[PDB]
């Protein structure tokens, strides 16, 4: 149900929050900080986006949440080095998050 589907996703959202591997994915890339950020990224996500448009009701389906989810770390793949701390870290939590997801549904 849609009652039951943003439950889950609730529930991975905190738990995506608070994991070790989380501290990139916190606030959004400061594209005035990070000047070629928006060059690079033309759809930018991280965690508190998503956690705006899940308690406002942006998400119909538990896989549009899950979309937002999987573009964190593919632009996160894109942006950085895979030998780079920030680029390991969102190997591990994709990893986190497909197993999460996965073994709920
Ligand atoms: C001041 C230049 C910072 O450069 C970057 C470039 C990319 N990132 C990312 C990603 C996911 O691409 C994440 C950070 C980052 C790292 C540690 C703390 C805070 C941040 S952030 C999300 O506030 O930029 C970060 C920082």
């Amino acid at each position: 149900s849609m009652h039951s589907d943003l439950t889950f996703c609730e529930i991975i959202l905190m738990e995506m929050e608070s994991h070790d591997a989380a501290w990139p994915f916190l606030e959004p890339v400061n594209p005035r900080l990070v000047s070629g950020y928006r060059r690079i990224i033309k759809n930018p996500m991280d965690f508190s986006t998503m956690r705006e448009r899940l308690l406002r009701g942006g998400y119909t389906s538990s896989e549009e949440f899950a979309a937002d989810a999987l573009l964190v770390f593919d632009n996160c793949q894109t942006f950085n080095e895979d030998d780079s701390e920030v680029g390991k870290a969102g190997h591990i939590m994709r990893r986190f998050f497909e197993s999460r997801w996965e073994e709920f549904y």
